[PDB]
């Protein structure tokens, strides 16, 4: 498949898309410009949450667990996300647990520049990676870094963008595949950050988050 007809495919679901595509970018602007501390560290769980779960799955833990993520005891927080559904209750708990160390720090990091923020995030926030911290920070409102997830990576593969799907990042990595994808998302005129949404509009027609 060539890269012409997924730009045409996205092109066809364009209009449709778009009024769900700017209202989700409106509540990531209005988290990034208006939350607290702990608004930011809860979307920063979602991450943790969703790392290798559905964005389905990530939602309705936040729903139920909410500011539980900053305050709950790690057993407290494990069982509820066992609650919820997820598949690595322990393991995740014990990641959003240790990443309290960064409250007081997200407003910062959320304003400063993106690609140094990114870096940061993946050194020093537990089970948040390359995807991960673009990820949040994309749902803080920052258009200019890429989501590269599974479905994300095999569209690109099969659209001959890339040769084969990364099982593991480095920066000068994930760096190189973002620009690849950065020089679609400008050839179909949007910024990375909503590009992704109308690249996760093709599977089922949703725009979650
Ligand atoms: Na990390």
């Amino acid at each position: 498949h060539h890269m012409e007809e997924l730009l045409k495919e996205l092109e066809r679901i364009r209009e449709e898309a778009k009024p769900l595509v700017e209202q989700r970018f409106e509540e990531f602007k209005r988290l990034g410009e208006e939350g607290t501390e702990e608004d930011l560290f809860c979307e920063l769980s979602f991450c943790v949450l969703t790392a290798n779960w559905s964005a389905e799955g990530g939602i309705r833990a936040q729903k139920e667990i909410g500011k539980g993520f900053v305050h709950l005891p790690l057993e407290e927080l494990a069982e509820k996300l066992r609650e919820v559904g997820h598949r690595y209750p322990q393991k995740r708990a014990e990641f959003i647990v240790e990443n309290r160390k960064l409250l007081g720090k997200l407003k910062n990091l959320v304003k400063g520049d993106p690609f140094q923020s990114r870096e940061f995030l993946v050194r020093n926030a537990k089970g948040i990676g390359w995807k991960e911290a673009s990820h949040f920070l994309r749902n803080t409102g920052v258009e200019d870094l890429a989501i590269l997830d599974k479905h994300v990576l095999r569209l690109m593969k099969r659209h001959g963008l890339i040769q084969e799907i990364p099982k593991g990042w480095s920066k000068k990595r994930y760096l190189y595949v973002e620009e690849i994808l950065r020089k679609v998302a400008e050839a179909f005129g949007e910024s990375p950050g909503k590009f992704d949404l109308y690249l996760w509009y093709l599977v089922k027609g949703k725009v979650d988050k």
